[PDB]
């Protein structure tokens, strides 16, 4: 591994930490979320970034950065403020990018 590869690992591994439940642990089915992937241009989550550092796609932290921020976005757009999805989402974000400094 290189030392970016090393890094996003590190972040990756403390980010998943602050979704115990592993709601954005992998991709989001249409058979959970009816019409998600019709809604959702772009869609990403946790297993697809680990996959992503794995194959070398991330060439700066400011990329990986933004794919998490994809994904918050992703599930504040879909779901209504109220939900678990939204409100972890927006935890995560705002946590996330404090943690990445
Ligand atoms: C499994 N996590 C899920 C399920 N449904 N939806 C709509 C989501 O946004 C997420 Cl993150």
């Amino acid at each position: 591994s290189t030392p970016i590869q090393q890094l996003l690992e590190h972040f990756l591994r403390q980010l998943q930490r602050k979704d115990p439940h592993g709601f954005f642990a992998f991709p989001v089915t249409d058979a959970i979320a009816p019409g998600y992937s019709m809604i959702i241009k772009h869609p990403m989550d946790f297993g697809t970034m680990k996959d992503k550092i794995v194959a070398n796609e991330y060439k700066s932290v400011t990329e990986f950065k933004a794919d998490f921020k994809l994904m918050c976005d992703n599930a504040m757009t879909y779901n209504r403020p109220d939900t678990v999805y939204y409100k972890l989402a927006k935890k995560i974000l705002h946590a996330g990018f404090k943690m990445m400094s």
